[PDB]
Formats: structure tokens, sequence, C-alpha cells
DNA sequence: CCGACAGGCGCATCAG
DNA sequence: CTGATGCGCA
DNA sequence: GTCGG
């Protein structure tokens, strides 16, 4: 991953981790994305704070930090936390799948600090950090987008064995054309279920349980009557090493309403905020399932027509960015 | 110079 | 039990 | 941490 300014939104990035996971702070977190974000798409080699200060999300400090690790090749801030041993012990934790920083911090008080101490504190972990754990080494890796489409195959293929009505479409990263993914995520529609009647129950556990009955659903993270949040794996074949486990999303979302569901689930995270943000800026909020008007006194009006991804956008007056534009 | 920062699902836990 | 909140997550 | 009213 060598890229134009990537010193300087490692850097960025680095902050935003610490001011999430060790001091908390979640706008911070936010504000430093934010700024890594805008720097990543600026096409010139930044070569001065002041320079990157012209940039909408880049303030007085982030400039001062550009500075010095423009003119040094590093971040005191960052030396410092680095050595911390609470500090990196609480980012470490974190890694692991539901582990927050409140939980991180939490266990590194009771003195559970590394991988080795999750492993012999079982017993002291809930029911997902458990399977997170279980899957620390598999979860951290990339998926290429050749094994995303083999995944893709077989839910469409197993989604349609169960009833022809679904619809299954895979978003995040691999729908704006990633070669890699971290994960995969499945918007599930169906007639039945549209904004106004829930004409079938059990629409969403029924897919569930068709994905487990042919081994493709390992473990369940969560699961309600909209959202399953679990771990799946591909088949493999004799004598081959197995496929490492994958972290899978799976969200039903009323059938009318599957232009915000999508728009929702394509991403990215980044620019989902900036773009519900920017709604915000004038007059709107936008969820995965509507687009509302602001009253004078905070309250959200009626939901506008919406048949395209494209009327989401016009609405806020932004020129329609295709998924593979919304990366970053 | 100060409020507002994206929006909501599912699980855990607390007061009553 | 219900309802409120915080956490970790998409 | 940044920014618009
Ligand atoms: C994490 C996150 C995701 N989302 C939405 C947009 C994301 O593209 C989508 C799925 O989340 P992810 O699977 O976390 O993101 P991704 O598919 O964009 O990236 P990766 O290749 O690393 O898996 O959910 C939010 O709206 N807010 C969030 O905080
Ligand atoms: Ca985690
Ligand atoms: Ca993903
Ligand atoms: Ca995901
Ligand atoms: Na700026
Ligand atoms: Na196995």
């Amino acid at each position: 991953q060598e890229t134009l300014n990537g010193g300087i939104t490692d850097m960025l990035t680095e902050l935003a981790n610490f001011e999430k996971n060790v001091s908390q702070a979640i706008h911070k977190y936010n504000a430093y994305r934010k700024a890594a974000s805008v720097i990543a798409k600026y096409p010139h080699k930044i070569k001065s704070g002041a320079e990157a200060k012209k940039l909408p999300g880049v303030g007085t400090k982030i400039a001062e930090k550009i500075d010095e690790f423009l003119a040094t090749g590093k971040l005191r801030k960052l030396e410092k936390i680095r050595q911390d041993d609470t500090s990196s012990s609480i980012n470490f934790l974190t890694r692991v799948s539901g582990i927050g920083p409140s939980a991180a911090r939490k266990f590194v008080d009771e003195g559970i600090k590394t991988l080795e101490d999750l492993r012999k504190n079982e017993d002291k972990l809930n029911h997902h950090q458990r399977i997170g754990l279980k899957y620390f080494g598999d979860f951290e890796k990339r998926i290429p987008r050749e094994e995303m489409l083999q995944m893709q195959d077989i839910v469409l293929n197993e989604v349609k064995k169960v009833d022809s009505e679904y619809i299954a479409t895979v978003c995040g990263s691999f729908r704006r054309g990633a070669e890699s993914s971290g994960d995969m995520d499945v918007l599930l529609t169906h007639p039945s279920f549209t904004s106004e009647s829930t004409k079938q129950p059990k629409l969403l556990h029924q897919v569930v349980e068709q994905l487990q009955k042919v081994h493709f659903i390992t473990d369940t993270l969560s699961k309600g009557e909209t959202k399953f949040m679990g771990v799946c794996q591909l088949p493999s074949k004799n004598d081959e090493k197995e496929y490492p486990h994958r972290r899978i999303d799976i969200r039903l979302i009323p059938k009318d309403q599957y232009y915000c569901g999508v728009l929702y689930f394509t991403g990215s995270d980044i620019f989902n905020k900036n773009m519900r943000a920017h709604a915000l800026e004038k007059g709107f909020t936008i969820n995965e399932y509507t687009i509302r008007p602001l009253g004078v006194t905070g309250v959200a009006g009626e939901p506008l027509p919406v048949d395209s991804e494209k009327d989401i956008f016009d609405y806020i007056q932004w020129k329609y960015r295709e998924p593979k534009d919304r990366s970053e």
C-alpha cells in the first residue's frame, strides 16, 4: 500500500485509532479519518502543513503535525503513544472482534494484556468475543475478489433455493469494485417485507438456516429480525489447506426502500458520514430506509419519493457518484 | 467562540 | 417482566 | 479536531 501522501495518511489514521480506542473520543476519531481521507484524494505531493490546511477537514493542529512529520519523518506525539504499554495493549485487544475501547480497558486493568491472556480467560468473554478470538488470525486476512465471487455465487444460489422471490445483493467494498475486501455484506429483500407490512415472518432466519445447512455459515455473532452478523467459509477440496473463516453481515431491508438500503450498505463508511452530514447542511436526514426533510424545530418530516440511487444525490444537490468513486 | 459532528441493529445490563 | 442506556458493530 | 453561523 505505497501511496502519494501515504506517510501522512498513515500517521493520521494511527492518531484516529488512538483517539477511538484509548481516549474514547469518537469525534476526534472521525475528524482524523475525515482529514486522512481528504488528504488521500488530494493529487499533489503535499509540501507543507499550510498547503494541507486548505483542504476541508484539515485545521491548525493537523497542519502543525504535517510540518513536523515532513521535516523529521515522524511525530513525537505518536512516538510517545507507541511506547506507552497501556495504550498499545488497549489498541491491540480492540483488534479482537467484539472487544471495543471500554472492554479493552477493563481487561488491561485486570491484567489481561495479550492474546495468550485472552486464550486462558475464555470465561471472561461473551459469545461474540470468544468467536472473535477463535478466528483472530483469520479475520485480519483480506479476501481476494475471486473468492468474493465464489462466496457471492454460493449465497445467491442458496437464497434462490429457499425462495426465488428473494433478491440478494453483495455490497460494501465488493460493489465499489475493490480487488480485495475485508468482509462480505449482503443486502436481502423479499416482496413480503415492505415498509408497510411484514406479510411473512422468519424471512431472514430461513436464509441463515439454509446457509448453515450447506455449511457456509459456521458461527453466529448476533442475529435479530433484520440483521445477521457472523462467520462463513468457502468449501475446500481434497488435500488443500482450508479457506480462512470470513466475517459476513446480512441485512434484510424492506423491498420498497431498496435504494436507501443499498446506498447505505455500499458505503464507504466515510463516504456515508460525509454524504449524511452534507444532507443535514441541506435540510435532510438520510438513513438506510429513507431520506426525509428537516423541520425548523429538529423534526423529521415525511419520507421523500425515491426510485433510484441517483434520486437521493439530487435531493441534496450532489453529482452522482458511481459506487467505485465512493471508496477511501 | 461554541454547538454539532450519521444513523440505527442487537446484545448486555440496570432500576423499578 | 418493560424501558432506558451504553457498547460494539455495520 | 474542525468548522460554519
Ligand atoms: C463500519 C461502517 C460501515 N457502514 C456501511 C458502509 C460500509 O461500506 C458498509 C459495510 O461495512 P464494512 O464491511 O465495514 O466496510 P467495507 O465493505 O466498505 O470495507 P471492507 O473492504 O474493509 O470490508 O456499511 C456505515 O455506514 N458506517 C460504519 O461505521
Ligand atoms: Ca474489536
Ligand atoms: Ca465489507
Ligand atoms: Ca461488514
Ligand atoms: Na481546512
Ligand atoms: Na474445518
